[PDB]
């Protein structure tokens, strides 16, 4: 629907993918101005 098809959902499923990053976030929100969902930004590396 919006990129891939797959993980714009899937990554809210695990939230352990993240292509785009939740990015489409469709499977929550309209676009992602409400409460979009990001492991990515804090889980960078394991620091």
């Amino acid at each position: 629907k919006l990129l891939i098809t797959i993980h714009d959902r899937k990554e809210f499923a695990k939230f352990e993918e993240e292509r785009a990053r939740a990015k489409w976030d469709t499977a929550n929100n309209p676009l992602y101005k409400e409460a979009t969902s990001t492991f990515t930004n804090i889980t960078y590396r394991g620091t």
